[PDB]
């Protein structure tokens, strides 16, 4: 938590005057967005936020960031997201939160993406932490039965006994996968699958990873 | 007119008691529609329907045809719908009516999935119809500018003004193709475009078509 908070902060000082920022959903981006936020008020900073989920535009709003729709700007020069977990090859697991599909569109619309986390994200192969997959209503269950046919052991993500709702209005199924030994593969697989809106493996996206650790922060350069 | 009726018709004979059936849209499959309604007032047929669009609920409701979710039923065992085209591999454009996302849902757990049309509707190649593309809203119009950009000529569905929100709460963005000579690869590059979430080609899906004629046409499948 103290090093989600160094992460999101450092993040901050990659933005610019006359940027337009991706801002990213989560524990740790949150610090990134205050961060922002407080260097728009005492330096003024000029900036124009670019959002990932609800949560994140009132956040934003309340610290006084100017924001833009993704629609009214042609390319975000920087975003600073979260990540659930980071492969070696700099692929990751997003959704953790439920903001997948947003955060997903605008790191496409990236020149720079940056994802801040903590050193417990790091890992050799991605797969233990479950992968989100945003889907249809209309059909989810039918949806999940074949997740289960196939062996990818599905769960809706719900939170308190309320099945979550996404901002554009969808549900998410996690799958328990253990292992993603080509996530290219598999994503592009779930790509074809109707009824799935989009999945949590961002493959060949990210550039810069900033991990916070017990030893210091260290800064990796995915060099595409 | 008095053919389409014929074609309808003649695709209702595939559905028998105790099926669960898909209930589809299009001006050949309105007809199939009516004449389940009719075996349900008429002949004590006794099927579950799905609908692939809410006109079809309403239709189906005033013919007091029970009806249920995808959700709530494990298979469907007949479905029939309407197509905008049809090529000789038996892939299809559909969605002209805003329904393209349901219709490939039930499309997708169908076990024999019909397709009733008329004529017009069966082409060389497709795209002369312009191919729906159901996107997220947030985004879309980058995206719009995007397909532009590709030369895919878009336009947003829109009625009276209205940009259109499909039942899912998405918009639709039409591409004017023209021609469409690989549909299985064109398919594959939209369901790898992050903001589209479905598309109106519909590959290797169907197992009949049935063209007012009246001719039936198998497809491999």
């Amino acid at each position: 938590e103290e090093l989600k908070k160094i992460a999101g902060v450092r993040a901050a000082q990659y933005v610019e005057d006359g940027m337009i920022v991706g801002l990213g959903t989560g524990s740790t981006a949150y610090y990134f967005v205050e961060e922002v936020g407080r260097r728009v008020q005492e330096e003024g900073l000029q900036v124009i936020g670019v959002t990932t989920s609800s949560r994140t535009t009132a956040q934003a709003q309340a610290l006084g960031i100017p924001l833009k729709s993704i629609d009214e700007v042609d390319s975000v020069d920087v975003t600073v997201d979260g990540a659930d977990e980071v492969d070696p090859n700099f692929n990751g697991i997003k959704g953790g939160g439920g903001a997948l599909l947003m955060e997903k569109i605008v790191g496409t619309l990236t020149k720079d993406y940056i994802w801040v986390v903590d050193e417990s994200k790091m890992v050799d192969t991605l797969g233990a932490f479950r992968l989100p997959v945003e889907v249809v209503q209309y059909g989810a269950e039918r949806l999940f039965r074949e997740f289960e046919k196939k062996g990818y052991k599905p769960s809706f993500r719900e939170y308190d006994g309320v099945r979550f709702v996404t901002d554009m209005k969808n549900f998410i199924i996690d799958l328990d996968l253990g292992s993603i030994p080509d996530p290219i593969a598999f994503g592009n697989m779930l790509d074809h699958q109707v009824g799935v809106v989009e999945h949590g493996l961002f493959n060949g996206m990210v550039n810069r990873v900033i991990v916070a650790g017990k030893d210091g922060v260290r800064i990796l350069e995915a060099n595409k």
